[PDB]
């Protein structure tokens, strides 16, 4: 028993994790097979960062302008390539720890892991959900470029984000492993800010059912609802619309617990109406929702 | 910016962990160097659990009875013996993925990364910290004994925890490297509770800071305190005494926001007394004490 924000062990990653230098900017890259993948604006000097053209800047860099650093060894840059936000440098050594890897965009509201770089070195891993606003809630200082998103099955590792910029906010804005933007931004220092950050209400249902199979049950209530009935209290509270897809992943947490999952939506209208009044669930004051509905599952089963 | 609970990269214990078999009772073992250390309740069956007499049973167990598997590999055992509450089971290969390491005792109040493992397989890290009272407020199920804790120093890794038990009440007891359990808990199937559950005021302190470096500033107030006035309080809340060794460490904090320890208690006191008043810190609507200072300078300077 015990619930805690878990993150997949970082192992994998740690040994694709490369240090990427251009000029004077140092980020980190990601070595898989022999491209490593790293932030475009590595590219870019404090100047040309307010309105970077970024295929003018790329003309007037060769192969041999990029410095990929794989702990203490020098790799032998053959190829450069712009995809999107993303730049891609072929290497001339496959990288002997690839794992088993794929390239996903993952939807708003997903969770995944993140192992947090400096120079190429890791300094540490944590859970992350992506906002429906397409931002990240994370912890990166000057140097973390580079760093990447990730969620493991078994022995696969789906890549799922990487990490550009930090908004004027505090919030946290990258890319896909395709060098696609999660949400509207652009790799601009302009003022760009982030919509509505809505809760993951699907997420804090499930965080609801762990809290039940751990013990915590003073939020269990007398009453159901509908989903109509229930939307109406999460469009009040900036609550993600809950549908049957919500419902029905929701399922196996149902059966688990034999909640009904209208029941426990119950549960949280009356805990959104009426608030914690000064108790805790998993040992927290808030409802957390950086927990998807598999999470729980999985680390509610022990799944390695 | 931002802050996250972070857990440090796995991949270094990720390549110690095994699996133990001992009869029909599987957990998990560290393999250092030529020995794989791992709970010495893995000798138990379900009867000789409630008053295991570990000398009497142990003597009816030989190096062929004790089965370690490296990922699909077989290791040898050439050697057994009992520290304490760990065994030690010698192998005849060294674990060619052998960290730098120490094998450390950490005090209450200090942090760790602890790697949940089931059948020698790592499922996820996460950040922990050793009650007061000994405990750790974990996340484990049946098969996860064996799990270390840890912290790493650059290369070096300061193993300081392995996972024996759970309480009734569902926090978690274990072992240093030595075999030598945190608190007074026995590995025996009896009532065991814990004591009172206080909080670290020095890592409640030293989040507070963090918030103030990340931009979360309502808390600040006008009001100073001194070590008795705020110790009254505490004691009150039932926090931990502050001391000035506690002051001294919150020293680099202090200086690099300007603001004097005193001063935080006064924040701190005035948090205690009225609460959060609806509002959140560091995305947190309780009081944090998790992140110790020394947690808080290398996640806000970026150590590797
Ligand atoms: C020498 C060249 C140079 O100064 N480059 C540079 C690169 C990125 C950034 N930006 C903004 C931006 C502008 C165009 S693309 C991204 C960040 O937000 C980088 N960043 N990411 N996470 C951060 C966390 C803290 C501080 C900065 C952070 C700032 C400067
Ligand atoms: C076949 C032999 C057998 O059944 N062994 C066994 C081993 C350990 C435990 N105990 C209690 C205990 C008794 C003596 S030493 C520890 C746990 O708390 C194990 N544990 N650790 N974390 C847990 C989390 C969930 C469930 C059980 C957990 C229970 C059973």
């Amino acid at each position: 028993s015990g619930f805690r924000k878990m993150a997949f062990p970082s192992g994998k990653v740690e040994g694709c994790m490369v240090q990427v230098t251009c000029g004077t900017t140092t980020l980190n890259g990601l070595w898989l097979d022999d491209v490593v993948y790293c932030p475009r604006h590595v590219i870019c000097t404090s100047e040309d960062m307010l309105n970077p053209n970024y295929e003018d800047l790329l003309i007037r860099k060769s192969n041999h302008n990029f410095l990929v650093q794989a702990g203490n060894v020098q790799l032998r840059v053959i190829g450069h390539s712009m995809q999107n936000c993303v730049l891609k440098l072929k290497v001339d050594t496959a990288n002997p720890k690839t794992p088993k890897y794929k390239f996903v965009r993952i939807q708003p509201g997903q969770t995944f892991s993140v192992l947090a770089c400096y120079n190429g070195s890791p300094s540490g891993v944590y859970q992350c959900a992506m906002r429906p606003n397409f931002t990240i809630k994370g912890s990166f200082l000057n140097g973390s470029c580079g760093s990447v998103g990730f969620n493991i099955d078994y022995d696969c590792v789906s890549f799922c984000y990487m990490h550009h910029m930090e908004l004027p906010t505090g919030v946290h804005a990258g890319t896909d492993l395709e060098g696609n933007f999660y949400g509207p931004f652009v790799d601009r220092q302009t003022a760009q800010a982030a919509g509505t950050d809505t809760t993951i209400t699907v997420n804090v249902l499930a965080w609801l059912y762990a809290a039940v199979i751990n013990g915590d049950r003073w939020f269990l209530n007398r009453f159901t609802t509908t989903l109509n009935d229930f939307n109406l209290v999460a469009m009040k509270y900036n609550y993600e619309p809950l549908t049957q897809d919500h419902v029905d992943i929701l399922g196996p947490l149902s059966a688990q617990t034999g909640i009904a999952v209208l029941d426990m939506c119950a549960s949280l209208k009356e805990l959104l109406q009426n608030g914690m009044n000064g108790r805790t669930i998993l040992g927290s004051a808030l409802l957390e929702d950086e927990f998807t509905p598999f999470d729980v599952v999985r680390q509610c089963s022990g799944v390695t």
